[PDB]
RNA sequence: GGGCGUUAAGUUGCAGGGUAUAGACCCGAAACCCGGUGAUCUAGCCAUGGGCAGGUUGAAGGUUGGGUAACACUAACUGG
């Protein structure tokens, strides 16, 4: 992804606006790339070698978001509402 | 020599028998051809109007809920 977009992402979700490694930040970067890449997998439908990378991104987002749900329930609920994931 | 001939009355009427061509002693076909009349029944078509009580199951979809990274997928209701 582009450097201005990731700088936007860490500025809108960051702890100290430098850290780039927090769980909210990693889920925000993952969801930005997933909702950008759905447009690729709507026009190219036989693109399985990148569809696997999308499935990796999905599973990794789900692992981080489950760790957030175990860690802070209030932070997880406000984060899933701020992003716009369903569950 | 043989074949055909010679010495033997025809012709015009009228009546009659027969013949010929005409329908030819009468009645009787399926049929063929030429010219018209018919699509007020029926076959199809075109244009234009009309008719089909009632009562059933309940397809496509559409909402909502769940599910899916998003669909696909699924239950409830609506649908007709
Ligand atoms: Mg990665
Ligand atoms: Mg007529």
């Amino acid at each position: 992804l582009s450097t201005e977009a990731t700088a936007k992402i860490v500025s809108e979700f960051g702890r100290d606006a430098n850290d780039t490694g927090s769980t909210e930040v990693q889920v925000a970067l993952l969801t930005a790339q997933i909702n950008h890449l759905q447009g690729h997998f709507a026009e190219h439908k036989k693109d399985h070698h990148s569809r696997r990378g999308l499935l990796r991104m999905v599973s990794q987002r789900r692992k981080l978001l489950d760790y957030l749900k175990r860690k802070d329930v209030a932070r997880y609920t406000q984060l899933i509402e701020r992003l716009g994931l369903r569950r």
